[PDB]
């Protein structure tokens, strides 16, 4: 188990981009993060079992453009950053933070690059079921020495956290999140623990928006590749895809800016309200959104297309 | 010799044999293969009776036509097929508007020959570029204005004074000078700057009515007709206007690239990173092309269909303007362009 500092001197910073790490080093980085959070010693996790678990989780991701292992790794890395930078131990129990990290690793398992509509929370229930199947694969149960009580806690936490990655769920609990942010977190309120875990999970899921322009632009490319692939499949089946899935109707600037203003930014705003040290995350999302507005004009073709042809009219 | 032999040993084809619709405003001369265009030029001159009228030596005319064809380079738009299409339109105006009621035979003959010659040795660059690039043409003509148009005329003169190519060498001294003066004035009228200077005079003439005894009206009409021929790709169907726009913008943006490489700032319409084709195309059509065909309609009621076609093509450009906004990802499948 490599010490975290040996991966990169900036590895525990909010400025670090985990997609910079080559894919063949990510499983070792997962182990290094768990070691640095002390969960291996805390929960007496068998290291061979943990290695097998991590590789099985990695193998349980398919290779669509966005919802692949590197997404899961990047989300898990952000969870680690929240631990290292926001001092989550003042707000959550060790088992809750451990569940959050493991949920991050597992939360999109077996994603096919299609959404719930293409198939409540259909995909998120599947991701959880896949995580369960891995745990019950011989040699991969990292929790098999847990007490009956802690085992059920861990399974309940993982289910609730993975289910919180559905936008529909987030929108249902949004008023409860705002209320908590307003009144202030209460470490003795079990609802506040549950709500905070949901918020943190969504903050990890969307963490590509908190990096530089390069990341938000490149991830947008992967996202729209996935969306439009789904729309193509829907059209081939004879069905009418939503505008954001239809490459002949989708207008990326509008879709991207709306997503950032109305979904991403309010999550990082809430996170800022609960953790002053999360302020730089909200500012980076707002900055990236401003950048999207600035480059919106580039979707209007100036000159001729690269084709050198007006056949498209 | 080979192109000559083919032009000379294929006899002067009657125009009807080229196409049954050859004398119609709906005909697209770019549909004719390039290897048949020289014979078509001869057929048109024969059908307008200029060969018999002026007793033109047919071998000399064949040589002249092939030399003119050879004097065009191959940029995207300003090539022989442009000159041919412009000459064809001049022929259409003769066949459809009865130009013999307005102009002298020598004036109509000069117009057609001017159409053939009017962009000779064009390099796909405009007058401004010649000055900016300090070309040989700028050195020769920049103090006089209309740099390229003076060059086109000089090229036409050089062809006429090439042995075996002087189609006017049996003209009287009076008719020879007249022909050279007409060719100069008509070729100079293809500069947009010239057209914009005379525009108020053209409007005046259109309003008061053409007067066949007014020599200024003859001169103004020839200018208008020449510009009507130069822009005649706008009077055909959507396919032509769209395809010609492609060639035009390729030429414009190639020039802008050269200007940037020289360190200069190109006009927005020459800059592929700033030019917005719908806006440029619609403005050109509304403010340059349509008023020319409006004037032509005012002077010739039978030219009404030309104006209507230009206005219709402009409406089509407005309708497809929205397609210049990228929906989905680019064909590249990449957002690197941001
Ligand atoms: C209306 C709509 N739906 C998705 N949209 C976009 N999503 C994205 C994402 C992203 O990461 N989207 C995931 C996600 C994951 C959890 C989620 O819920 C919660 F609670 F975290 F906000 C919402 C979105 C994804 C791909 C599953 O939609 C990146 N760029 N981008 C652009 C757009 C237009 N817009
Ligand atoms: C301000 C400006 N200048 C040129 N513009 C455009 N020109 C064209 C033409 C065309 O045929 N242009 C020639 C021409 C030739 C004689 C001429 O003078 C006169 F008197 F006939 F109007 C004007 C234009 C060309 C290529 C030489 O500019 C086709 N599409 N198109 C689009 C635009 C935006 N716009
Ligand atoms: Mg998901
Ligand atoms: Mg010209
Ligand atoms: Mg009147
Ligand atoms: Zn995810
Ligand atoms: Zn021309």
């Amino acid at each position: 188990i490599q010490p975290v500092a040996a991966i990169d001197s900036n590895f525990a910073s909010f400025t670090y981009t985990p997609r910079s790490l080559p894919e063949d080093d990510t499983s070792m980085a997962i182990l290094s993060m768990l070691q640095d959070m002390n969960f291996i010693n805390n929960y007496k996790i068998d290291c061979p079992t943990l290695a097998r678990f991590c590789l099985m989780v990695k193998k349980g991701y398919r290779d669509p453009p966005y919802h692949n292992w590197m997404h899961a790794f990047s989300v898990s890395h952000f969870c680690y950053l929240l631990y290292k930078n926001l001092e989550l131990t003042n707000y959550l129990e060790d088992i809750e933070i451990f569940a959050l990290f493991i949920s991050c690793m597992c939360h999109d398992l077996d994603h096919r690059g299609t959404n719930n509509s293409f198939q409540g929370s259909v995909m998120e229930r599947h991701h959880f079921a896949q995580a369960i199947a891995i745990l019950n694969t011989h040699g991969c149960n990292i929790f098999d020495h847990f007490s009956r009580k802690d085992y059920q806690r861990m399974l309940d936490l993982m289910r609730d956290i993975i289910l919180a990655t559905d936008l529909a769920h987030h929108l249902r609990i949004f008023k409860d999140l705002q209320k908590m942010a307003e009144v202030g977190y209460d470490r003795n309120n079990k609802q506040h623990h549950r709500l905070l875990l949901c918020l943190l999970m969504t903050s990890c899921d969307l963490s590509d928006q908190t990096k530089g322009w390069k990341t938000t632009r490149k991830i947008a490319e992967l996202i729209y590749k996935e969306f439009f692939s789904q729309g193509d499949l829907e059209k081939a089946m004879g069905n009418r895809p939503m505008e954001m899935m239809d490459r002949e109707k989708a207008y990326i600037p509008e879709l991207q800016i709306s997503f950032m203003e109305h979904i991403a930014m309010p999550i990082y705003k809430l996170l800022q309200d609960l953790f002053p040290k999360a302020a730089e995350l909200y500012e980076r999302v707002a900055s990236n959104r401003e950048h999207w507005t600035k480059v919106s004009h580039k979707f209007t073709i100036r000159g001729l297309p690269s084709n050198n042809s007006l056949d498209f009219l």
